[PDB]
């Protein structure tokens, strides 16, 4: 389906040799981009914001300056800011082009992900170029430049191994699996792309990157979670624990309790860990598949039905 | 803390026989409210419109300010959701409220107000959070009713199962225009405690400003699995990416299988060694990303 982007790797290819940990560079005409159903509404800046009933975010320096210390915008005043030197973000257009929606939940498909998995198309657009400094994500990504060229830096990721947070160049997360000293930050070392109108990229969860550019850019990014088999499993267990309403009576904190009836606490819940223990024994791989379709991204949850309110 | 706004009631009281399940109705003098921290620039509704700077829910769509006044007049309900950015003075109270309720550390809160005119509000639902509701200006009408479906839930409802509330559900449900349940009049002073799970719905005939606290309901469940996601996301079998079975082939499934089998199983061990301090330590986690995720989509729109 993607398979004309990407021509001649195959899709098969695609998913034993590069899918989900090293990246592919695809370069072509820009043109062949049409393929991708909605493409037309998105090729330029003008295009988009004809589309985009939404709150545009403005990232710039130019921000910074008329705020004395990133924001939300109307897509009227938009431009304004652009012509002014200021990145512009346009998250969940897949809500104002329902044709490239239906579109990114056939390739979730494809990808063979969970249904639940969560997938958004953001385009990208400043005027005199940017970029950003060193960072890794938790999501994976395919970038269709359309106009313009970034220069990307990319870099094996040896310090963990499949993240689940966000971390620029340690949460209390992370210092679990982290290992090793981190690199430089201008990512010495790494595998430079530089992006040009026609160039996709798929870029894994967790690869090291950083851009620079200095020219107008215009990029769809098409991104999507990478929920682990930890998420479904707890959605799993979650699904076994909640018809017990032990399990759903209101916690409470402990330092609040005084000594005498907090030892009376200690027995309830070891009796609760018995049944948690007894209840994840029992679990099967059926009712880790079948809880497939749960929310894992609660963050992009709330902000898409929040974006389908202000429409 | 609110000794003051309930007296007669104690909060030993409170505790006892009304908290976490009973509501709890009680009257006095509207000046009483005076010492909430930033009652006066919510007193009125021209007040919170001043101060307000996001956009208001309308009842469902959201809305500038400006756009708002429009949809009143026309009998919708308006929510101005997280007014707590506006009054920071608040969180401070609400902060200390909290605490004397005992709650879980990170268990989610903030302030609504709710306006509404002529004659509108919500149908009949309920809620999986908790609220002291506090009647500002008008009279608003609540019907209230015993939920004898379902014990401690752990989402909302409104009349209409899901799948995880069908797992918990009980019986027949009530009416839609909710007979066989009490009538309650709000009037000005008047504060409303409303436990979580019990069903309700609101009409204001007339215009009615309601001040609004809603904490969330952390379950034991919940700090259970933030504490055995702790222990067990350190173990990269656990991070890989998940899959959708229904692609794959049945070799490939059944290798999928195993592979699962032998988490199953580090599962069950990790889980057999859990600590109860574990849980009580898991109690700052975010039971609501769902809300902080608002929190900061809106302090972004300001
Ligand atoms: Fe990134
Ligand atoms: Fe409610």
């Amino acid at each position: 389906v993607l398979e004309s982007i990407i021509s001649p790797v195959t899709m098969s290819e695609f998913l034993e040799e590069y899918w989900p940990v090293k990246p592919l560079v695809a370069r072509g005409e820009v043109e062949r981009f049409t393929s991708i159903p909605g493409f037309e509404k998105v090729r330029t800046l003008e295009n988009v914001l004809a589309i985009y009933n939404n709150p545009v975010m403005v990232v710039g320096d130019a921000v910074i300056e008329e705020s004395e210390g990133r924001f939300l915008v109307s897509p009227a005043e938009a431009l304004e800011w652009y012509e002014k030197g200021a990145a512009l973000e346009f998250d969940f257009t897949d809500l104002f082009i329902p044709q490239v929606r239906r579109w990114i939940e056939k390739l979730k498909a494809e990808l063979r992900l969970p249904a639940g998995t969560s997938s958004k198309a953001i385009v990208y657009a400043a005027k005199n170029g940017g970029g950003f400094k060193a960072h890794f994500d938790a999501y994976t990504n395919l970038i269709f430049q359309i106009q313009g060229e970034k220069t990307w830096k990319l870099a094996k990721n040896e310090n963990v191994s499949n993240p689940m947070q966000h971390y620029d160049l340690y949460p209390d997360d992370l210092q679990s699996y982290w290992k090793g000293d981190p690199p430089k930050e201008d990512l010495p070392d790494a595998e430079i792309v530089n992006l040009t109108p026609g160039t996709m990229l798929y870029l894994p969860r967790g690869l090291w990157h950083s851009t620079k550019s200095d020219q107008a850019t215009l990029a769809l990014n098409i991104t999507f979670g990478q929920p682990a088999w930890l998420d479904l499993m707890l959605a799993a267990l979650r699904k076994k624990l909640i018809s017990d309403n032990r399990f759903r009576e209101l916690a409470v904190n402990h330092q609040s309790l005084h000594e005498s009836s907090k030892s009376e606490l200690n027995g309830y819940l070891e009796s609760l860990i018995q049944t948690l223990s007894e209840n994840a024994e029992t679990l099967t791989p059926e009712q880790i598949f079948q809880s497939q379709d749960s929310d894992f991204d609660p963050y992009q949850s709330t902000q898409l039905v929040f974006r389908q309110l202000l429409t």
